[PDB]
């Protein structure tokens, strides 16, 4: 089979997760998604010529059991870490997701991408500044991203299999 890359969409209730993975898949913005659904949702894609399958958890948050939670962590190879650049605790979150998926995965090295989402609305209270200076500090890319009018959404899922492709190649 091609390869496939799984992929997990985290961040707080609200950031755009379900907006941005639907906007990747089926190329529309989707106003109301109901913020208790998680599924998975994948595409055939061709990233720097490789012709490749996208599988994509959007997540939403506790789990019947915690258990499932770390399957996920533990399965998934990259994690997209969404804040949104109006809600300044999404944002503080991403140290929270960040623990967990190394601490579940008891990995140093685990690929991710930082997304500042809803990059189309003017009313802002993360600084794109305060966000590079994160990604700084994990050594890991920035991309700011608006799920309502495409930008950056594909430059956020290919760096994520970008990165994906680095670890593996060690
Ligand atoms: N303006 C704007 N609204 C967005 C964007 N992404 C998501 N939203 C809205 O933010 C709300 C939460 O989005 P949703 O995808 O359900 O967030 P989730 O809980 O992280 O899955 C919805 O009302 C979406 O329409 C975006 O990039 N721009
Ligand atoms: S629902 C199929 C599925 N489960 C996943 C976990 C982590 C990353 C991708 C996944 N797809
Ligand atoms: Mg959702």
């Amino acid at each position: 089979g091609m390869t496939e890359y799984k992929l997990v969409v985290v961040g707080a209730v609200g950031v755009g997760k379900s907006a941005l993975t639907i906007q990747l898949i089926q190329n529309h913005f989707v106003d109301e998604y109901d913020p208790t659904i998680e599924d998975c949702y994948r595409k055939q894609v061709v990233i720097d010529g490789e012709t490749c399958l996208l599988d994509i958890l959007d997540t939403a948050g506790q789990e019947e059991y915690s258990a499932m939670r770390d399957q996920y962590m533990r399965t998934g190879e990259g994690f997209l870490c969404v804040f949104a650049i109006n809600n300044t605790k999404s944002f503080e979150d991403i140290h929270h997701y960040r623990e967990q998926i190394k601490r579940v995965k008891d990995s140093e090295d685990v690929p991710m991408v930082l997304v500042g989402n809803k990059s189309d609305l003017p009313s802002r209270t993360v600084d794109t500044k305060q966000a590079q200076d994160l990604a700084r500090s994990y050594g890991i890319p920035f991309i700011e991203t608006s799920a309502k009018t495409r930008q950056g959404v594909d430059d956020a899922f290919y760096t994520l299999v970008r990165e994906i492709r680095k670890h593996k190649e060690k």
